[PDB]
């Protein structure tokens, strides 16, 4: 299967042309592609989405050495290494990936993400899907395990029919530093509404 | 202050007048309050803006706008395509009407099987935009109004919607649906033994 590979951080058109010439296609998004080819370790849409679903997250060696090849070479020893990223956010990005391969972060999970979230709720979707969860397309009437509403200060007026139904009201950080980490804690994310 | 989403061609005059007059460009049409563009098209930031029920309008919305020196009204601007109109048989001003209705996906959930083309995130992207839930795996159960759209190489993974009795549908039962703003799954049933 052509490799349909993605790329973030660097505009790199000898990387692309690189994939294209060796019979692998661009991908659209990250929940389309087979690879990531990106510098760093950072809090995007695309990285995110590609962690969540396990996918290769490459340095641009990979391609600077397959292009000399002349064919795509195993990923393995191209794995990105951000030290400095990893112990500023707490994480090691091969256990992630490892935890991602076992089993998507978000499965059973359902979420549903209050309008007037940051950052935007259409993204905060994108990253619920590449982590197995379900993005509900409303505000839910009814209680069920694992089912939670990211929600905002500007929200709150919004919340009663979730608060009723004891529905956790979670800050947007349990998505971006749960999916980052690859390890959901609700717990310290839930917002105050009252105060 | 409008969201303007643009798509179709390069608008730098468009674009200036937008932050202009006091609103900001829209990264998606699952984000925008306004879609500009010059033709009716099946892509995902049409077809997205269409079931969310937002504003399609032409570039002189921008350009009477940026005229006028301030955002107008959008209802006399709305893109006028009769030819598309034709190629596709349906009405853009009814479908949007319909759209802001009731959202057509309300009460749906739809699983895409991983072969299908158009591919399946960006089939999520339109099914969450017209109100549905978009599933992230195949069901194991019944319920109305849950549906799976599949492909001829997924058939041999079918055994459980058909075990069940959810419909196997071709893709553009959502494709067409949301142009046309109608949900009509019977004549996009599959034939998985053929």
């Amino acid at each position: 299967t052509a490799p349909k590979v993605l790329f973030t951080g660097v505009v790199d058109a000898r990387g692309e042309r690189a994939v294209l010439a060796l019979g692998g296609s661009l991908a659209g998004s990250a929940a389309e592609a087979s690879h990531l080819v990106t510098d760093r370790i950072r809090r995007t849409v695309k990285f995110l989405c590609a962690l969540g679903r396990g996918i290769p997250i490459l340095s641009l060696d990979w391609l600077h050495q397959s292009r000399k090849a002349g064919f795509f070479l195993p990923p393995d020893e191209y794995v990105v290494t951000d030290p400095e990223q990893e112990k500023n956010f707490g994480f090691s990005l091969q256990d992630a990936l490892s935890r991602a391969r076992e089993r998507r972060l978000l499965e059973g999970y359902e979420i549903y993400v209050t309008p007037g979230v940051q950052p935007p709720p259409p993204q905060m979707g994108e990253i619920i899907s590449c982590c197995g969860g379900t993005y509900l397309p409303s505000m839910p009437r009814s209680y069920k395990p694992q089912r939670v509403v990211i929600t905002c200060p500007q929200d709150f007026p919004h919340c009663s029919i979730p608060l009723r139904v004891g529905l956790p009201l979670l800050s947007p950080e349990f998505l971006l530093t749960g999916v980052l980490k690859q390890e959901a804690k609700p717990e310290a994310f839930v917002l105050s509404p009252l105060e």
